[PDB]
């Protein structure tokens, strides 16, 4: 089969994980989607000339059993850590997601991208400078997205793929 990249979208409820995933996969903005639904989506894409499959888990938080969380984190190759630029708590929550993924994968080298979503809104509590500082501290890219307008969306996911490639070549 063509190469598959197993991506996982994490972040607080309300940041736009589902909207980002559906915009990536289907090229439409779904502005109401139950925050408690967790599902995987697939799309065949071309990234830097490589035809590949993205297998994307749109997470929704706690699981029936924590073992289910640990399972998807171990299976997942790269993580989109999403906050909303107008929600400081969601940004603070990134610290927890960063830690939890590393802790489960038992790794200090996990492909991730920091995503600040909802960039179409003028309302903002997290300045780009602050988000860049966090991404720098993690050694990962930072991308601002709007799932609403699709700005930055392919970049966020394709950049994550490129981070996975960097990890795999070691
Ligand atoms: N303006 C704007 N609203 C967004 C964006 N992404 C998501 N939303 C809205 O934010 C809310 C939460 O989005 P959702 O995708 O359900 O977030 P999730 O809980 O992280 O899956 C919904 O009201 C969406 O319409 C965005 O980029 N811009
Ligand atoms: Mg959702």
């Amino acid at each position: 089969g063509m190469t598959e990249y197993k991506l996982v979208v994490v972040g607080a409820g309300g940041v736009g994980k589902s909207a980002l995933t559906i915009q990536l996969i289907q090229n439409h903005f779904v502005d109401e989607y139950d925050p408690t639904i967790e599902d995987s989506y697939r799309k065949q894409v071309v990234i830097d000339g490589e035809t590949c499959l993205l297998d994307i888990l749109d997470t929704a938080g706690q699981e029936e059993y924590s073992a289910m969380r640990d399972q998807y984190m171990r299976t997942g190759e790269g993580f989109l850590c999403v906050f909303a630029i107008n929600n400081t708590k969601s940004f603070e929550d990134i610290h927890h997601y960063r830690e939890q993924i590393k802790r489960v994968k038992d790794s200090e080298d996990v492909p991730m991208v920091l995503v600040g979503n909802k960039s179409d809104l003028p309302s903002r509590t997290v300045d780009t400078k602050q988000a860049q500082d966090l991404a720098r501290s993690y050694g990962i890219p930072f991308i601002e997205t709007s799932a609403k307008t699709r700005q930055g969306v392919d970049d966020a996911f394709y950049t994550l793929v490129r981070e996975i490639r960097k990890h795999k070549e070691k």
